[PDB]
């Protein structure tokens, strides 16, 4: 059965609600993005209005084979009448096609339901500037101020420099990147734009990177492994077992592998600086774990919070042991403390 975080009271209509059967009363399920345990439940014999970014109605369309008459995409940065009630689907600067989801209830309300976000300063110029918003629902992955971890473009710099060292020293080296989900195509892209390369991958990641309207992206990607010297693998072959299975597949083209294993947060950032980051290595193999985040910070977090000001919070992580919940609503009182709200 569906639980109530998922719900937007006053209305017919669910969020990433797809697991659980017919949703008694819900006339439209929203999609915030192409991430699995959001998804969970879809597939071609789904019969409702599904409301999502373009990008996400695509990989619906061609991944999950999901009928066209049922998928509703919507433009961002749009006002829209959804079922008789007014929508805004805002970039949530998470995966592509994420977005966040503006609902403006008929009986005066705004609720805003942030899906996975990674927060930002922009956002704050937003069409939620100056918007009064009395219900939050809020993607809390990190929210504890242990949770620290660079920028994206810090993390990119250190993986283009890297790599680009690593292949200038030996021309024979090859560069592999694990992925099992969309997200972060910024590593495995700028490293082979450094490196003068496309990036080599299975059929099957090719199709669903085709479904995610990247300018240019027939002249960065190909399913020509041999023409490639930047690989996409699955995340479970990167280590080494599977890395040395992958080289010797490469016909002695290759006498090198340096690997990159993007993570989120790990232990590891309590203790040390991207710049001061090393590698796992054995032999002609070494694998770096890069934390390239696409949720916000405990302090991006809480900066975006504290500019929004809602009149209430309803956390859609972490929401299942009791200590989790106490943490979370003890910072949302400080915040507001600290602000004024
Ligand atoms: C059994 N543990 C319960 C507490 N745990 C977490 N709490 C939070 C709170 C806010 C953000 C992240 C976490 S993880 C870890 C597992
Ligand atoms: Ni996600």
């Amino acid at each position: 059965t569906c639980p109530f975080y998922k719900k937007i009271p006053g209305t017919g209509f669910t969020v990433d609600a797809f697991q659980y059967g017919v949703v008694e009363g819900c006339t439209a399920y929203f999609l915030t993005h192409f991430h699995s345990d959001h998804y969970a439940g879809l597939s071609k014999h789904f019969t409702f209005p599904v409301y999502c970014s373009e990008i996400t109605g695509n990989l619906l369309k061609n991944k999950l084979h999901v009928q066209e008459q049922y998928i509703h995409p919507l433009p961002l940065d749009t006002e829209c009448i959804v079922n008789g009630v007014k929508v805004v689907l805002l970039d949530a600067n998470h995966c592509p096609g994420a977005v966040m989801i503006l609902f403006y209830l008929p009986n005066g309300t705004v609720i805003l339901h942030t899906g996975d976000f990674r927060a930002d300063p922009s956002m704050e110029r937003s069409l939620l500037a100056d918007q009064k918003v009395h219900m939050l629902y809020l993607d809390t992955t990190y929210c504890s101020p242990e949770y620290t971890f660079p920028s994206q473009q810090e993390v990119i710099r250190f993986a283009i420099n890297t790599a680009f060292e690593a292949v200038t020293l030996n021309p024979h080296a090859l560069v592999v990147c694990g992925t099992y989900s969309i997200g972060k195509e910024k590593v495995f892209l700028a490293i082979a734009d450094v490196l003068g390369s496309k990036v080599g991958m299975s059929q099957e990641k090719y199709k669903t990177l085709q479904c995610l309207n990247i300018p240019e992206i027939n002249s960065l990607i190909t399913t020509d492994m041999c023409s490639s010297l930047v690989h996409l693998l699955p995340m479970m072959q990167i280590n080494f077992k599977g890395l040395q299975s992958h080289l010797k597949k490469c016909g002695g083209k290759y006498n090198q592998i340096l690997a990159f294993r993007p993570t989120g947060w790990t232990h590891s950032n309590k203790f040390t600086r991207i710049a001061d980051v090393i590698p796992q290595t054995k032999g002609n193999i070494s694998i770096y774990g890069i934390p390239y985040s696409e949720h916000s910070s405990y302090l991006e977090m809480k900066r975006f919070v504290q500019w929004l000001k809602p009149q209430k919070i309803i956390p859609t992580v972490n929401v299942g042991t009791w200590k989790s919940r106490s943490t979370m609503e003890k910072y949302f009182r400080e915040w507001k403390l600290e602000a004024g709200y």
